[PDB]
Parts: structure tokens; C-alpha cells; sequence
């Protein structure tokens, strides 16, 4: 993070140690859950890449993940070589020109990153860049640790329909399918993973159903 | 949300975690009660709808109901655009008057939303608009998950007259009637749907009771 | 059907006894299958509607599916009414514009269909109109009729993956699925709803491997 200083200059603000607490108890209550990479972006709002990797560096509990995540970064840094045409050099006196593991983190400083970010001439985000590889490598985590899969999310006699919709919608929510297969397994595949006495009901409630009247209907089963 | 430098600028600010946590707890715990409406907006009071969005998508249990939000902010979008007239050709360089999905912010950056709602031409106040179509959509799911409804509420023949009122008006405010239904409701259905021995008293009492007479006079029955 | 003589005269033929039986042992046999749409087609290749209309009667013992099909056309007729309504008071030597109705044959005779079809203001050939609205119908019937649908196919533990790919895509054409969705279940649901030995054998192929090696590896399996 960074604070704004008189005569338009900025200096660095470390992070808050609660927002990097609060990124570890995220990421082991609800065990690399769909809701780690959206929590994690507005803790790691307005942040430089320096102290995003100090969060991600702080748990060492889980590593086979983070180490996934890593591997997405230096893969995009890689890719971000041919992305960006090289630049070139520069009188000497000026900033380097930002490359893909200065992003990451690997090398550059939170200084070199501050005026990156806060650049008059050439602005350029250097933590933006970098959290969209750590949130692309955050999802293949989720996708890879989901435990049961939309396919098989079904629903016995006991269990009411509604508490298999939840499941139901939170592993959809895990995978990241095209829409419109999602709307086939909305429509479709809901009824036809459902006990068969409510499922029957659901063919009373008639064709082309809304989620609000597949709930309301079956709000006894 | 917004923070407002010297010289009138406006910037964007992150959302506190304890804020998001709080939300998320809220709708959880309290299975969606009739205070994650309320409790959202204090925690969202004076926000931007980039942080909002991410509150709502920061929680992954009692997902269902968060996809019956969605359909509504939609809906409430559609008719912001029938409503408001495409300008069409515009100055090119002015701040585009926001559309439906720039009020949501889906389709729009945080400072376009600040710069509307400080807009000096046409200020549209992005936030509490968007915060009210998602106050919509939590509405209809707490009376969708209510368990049971008014004219079921009964006072229980053994069951304390107190604590069938603490049933009935939770359930008088779970469903969201009209305050004249309301008025007739607590006017009689509390005397009707009752047992027989306590409600002779409240008709002993007299017309037009009022709750502490009705309270203090079958104290005991 | 139809047949030009002298003068560019066209004239009205029998249709043959031996295509409108063809017509109706495909129907009574592959029970509405989707082979019946084209099949239906190369046995009415330039009949006009009047002789599509005595195939079509000739079979009465399905007569649910049929409905299904009269109520279809109605529709298309209705839409070729409404986009192309009747041109008014046509001029002297004219002859009404053809209708929705006419192509569909229940007014219009064989000869007034055969002028429309070569009219040198207005060729329309109403006869292939009238075959394509037919079509749809016959497309719902397979959708509604197919016994087993594709959640609910799966290989049987003697049985096959070929033979069990057959019946599953066999269903897949029937559904009339969107073609986004068949590719999720042609690389997935073939997998997850087949014997666990084979299974396994088409995870050791690699990544969405190809149906010819997805036989050739789960050959004998």
C-alpha cells in the first residue's frame, strides 16, 4: 500500500498484519474455497506486489497449492515478455522498464513498484497484473480440491431440495463452464439429480421453470 | 468506497475486512433473519457498488438465494434503461450518463461510479440505487426461507401467550404486508389464532385492546 | 406429383402406393425416430403439400405426435400470414397471393399449389415450405418420444464403451441439444457414466482424447 504525500509524491505504507490474518483464516476455515479469490482482492486492494507475496509467503501449512499458484505467475511473467513488446533501454538517471517477474515479486522492491505504479510519464500497474496471476492460480486450486462434482451433486428422500440446490450451485459456482451449459445443467440436470418424489412435483410445477417457483413448490417434500 | 482529497478530487478507497466478515456472518447465522437486510445496508452505509458486489460474492453457503439476487439486480437494471433515454450521439469526452449495468457496476470502473456520484452535470448516485435492488432480492428470500407464516402461528396450548407473540410479529415482518393488513392482523388475528382459554380473557380486557394490556392480562394463564 | 408436358404445362400425378406405404412402416416402425425427418424427405423430394398431406393420414394409429405436428403448422402458417398478409384487391388476371394455409394444402387445391409453385410473378414452391414446418413437428415428437435420454444412459458392466457411446449419442440427436453443451457431455458424461474399468482406461489416454482413440484404448475393456 502506499500514502500520498504534498507536492503530489507518495511514499510506502506497510499492510495491516489483520488483513494478512484475516487472508490465512480465509484460506484454511474455508479451505481454498470459490470465496478465497474474491476476499483476498479487496485485502490485497491498493496493494503493491511486495506485500501481496508476504501474505501468500506467510502459510507454509499449505504449500501445494501456493505452489501451484507460483507457477501460474512465472508462467505469466514468461508469456508477459512477448505480451509486451521488449522496450529497450533508457538514458540512464530513469526507472527500469517493468518485466514479467518484477510483477511477481521475485526481484523488484516495493520502492520500484511505488513509482511503477505512480508514474507521471508511464503509469503502470505492477500488483493488478500480478494478484489476476495469483487469482488464476487461486481457481485451478479451487477446481482441483472441489470434492464433488456438479455431475454428481444429487439428492436423497431425507435431504430437502432445497439444501441440494445449495450444493448443487456452489460447485457450478467452482467450475467456470459456458453459460449456456450452465442454463442445460440449471434446468435439466437440477431435476434429474433430485429424489424422485419431488422431482415428480417439479413436473407439476410445470415447463421452463424460475428457481424462486422450483423452491417455493417443493417447500415440503 | 470514495475518499475526498483537497481541491474537491475524489479517489477510490478499499472496503475494511471486518466490514466484509461481519456481512458474511450476518448471512449465515442468522439464516437470512429479517436483519441481513438492515445489517447490509449499515455495513454498505456510504459505499461504492465495487465492494458491495464483492461482500455479496465473498459468502459461498445459502448461495441459491444469492443467484435469486442476481435475477433481480437485472431486472431492476432492464427497467433503469427503459426509463432512462439512451442520450445516443454525445459529446465525445463527457462522463457517459451511467446505464444499468454502470449503476451495478459490472460493466463499469470504481471512478466512473465515484465520478457519478459527485458528477457536477447529472450526479447519479450509483450506490444507494444498487444497494436497494440487492435489498429486493434479500427481502424475497427472507420470506422464501421463513419456516413457517402468520396464520399458522398458534399459540401452543401449554406454549406462554408471550412467546406466540414473539412468533407472530417476527413472521408479520418476515412477510412483508402492507401496514393496514398489518394493523387488522395485530387487531385480531393475535386473539383468533390463540387458544381458547387466554383469548375469553383478551375479550374480558375489552375492544381495542393494546399489546401491554393483552401481555400483562394473560400473564400466567 | 407435378410434371411439365407442352408449353411449359404442368400437370398432377399420382403419388406413388409404394412411397406412402415406405412413409408409413418408418413411422410405425422406427416409432418417430429422427430418421424419419430425412427419410420423410427423399419419399416427398417435389410432392406438393396435398400429396405430403395423404402420407402423412395414411398413418393412423400415431395420432398423438401427429396432432403435435397439425398444431406446428398452424403456427408457421400464422407467422407467413401475419409477415405476409393478404395483398388486397389484386387486379384483374390475378390469382390471391398463396397463403400459409394453401402451403400448408387444406384449401389451396393440387392445381392452384402447382400455379403459386411456377407462377412467373410469385414462384413459391409451397410444397417445400410445408415439408420444413412438418419437420419441426416431427423434431419435437423425437425429443418427446426417445425412451432413454443421455443422464440417464450408462454403459452396462458387460456391455462395451462402443456400444455404450452408440446408445448415449444416439440420445444426444434426439435431445437436439445446443451444440456448446454436446461438447461438455460428449468429453465428460461419456466418462463419468461409463463401467469404472473403462473409465480409468480413457484417463490414461491423456486429455480430451478423441473418440477414435478413446475405442481403440478401451478396446477389449
Amino acid at each position: 500500500p502506499v500514502q500520498q504525500t504534498g507536492g503530489g509524491n507518495y511514499i510506502h505504507v506497510p499492510l495491516s498484519p489483520r488483513t494478512l490474518n484475516a487472508w490465512v483464516k480465509l484460506v484454511e476455515d474455508k479451505k481454498f474455497g470459490a470465496e478465497v479469490v474474491p476476499g483476498f482482492q479487496a485485502l490485497s486492494e491498493g496493494c503493491t506486489p511486495y506485500d501481496i507475496n508476504q501474505m501468500l509467503n506467510c502459510v507454509g501449512d499449505h504449500q501445494a497449492a501456493m505452489q501451484i499458484i507460483r507457477e501460474i505467475i512465472n508462467d505469466e511473467a514468461a508469456d508477459w515478455d512477448a505480451q509486451h513488446p521488449i522496450p529497450g533501454p533508457l538514458p540512464a538517471g530513469q526507472l527500469r522498464d517493468p518485466r514479467g517477474s518484477d510483477i511477481a515479486g521475485t526481484t523488484s522492491t516495493v520502492e520500484e513498484q511505488i513509482q511503477w505504479m505512480y508514474r507521471p510519464q508511464n503509469p503502470v500497474p505492477v500488483g493488478n497484473i500480478y494478484r489476476r496471476w495469483i487469482q488464476i492460480g487461486l481457481q485451478k486450486c479451487v477446481r482441483m480440491y472441489n470434492p464433488t462434482n456438479i455431475l454428481d451433486v444429487k439428492q436423497g428422500p431425507k435431504e430437502p431440495f432445497q439444501s441440494y440446490v445449495d450444493r448443487f450451485y456452489k460447485s457450478l459456482r467452482a467450475e467456470q463452464t459456458d453459460p449456456a451449459v450452465k442454463n442445460w445443467m440449471t434446468q435439466t440436470l437440477l431435476i434429474q439429480n433430485a429424489n424422485p418424489d419431488c422431482k415428480l412435483v417439479l413436473k407439476g410445477l410445470g415447463m421452463n421453470p424460475t428457481l424462486e417457483e422450483m423452491l417455493t413448490a417443493c417447500q415440503g417434500v
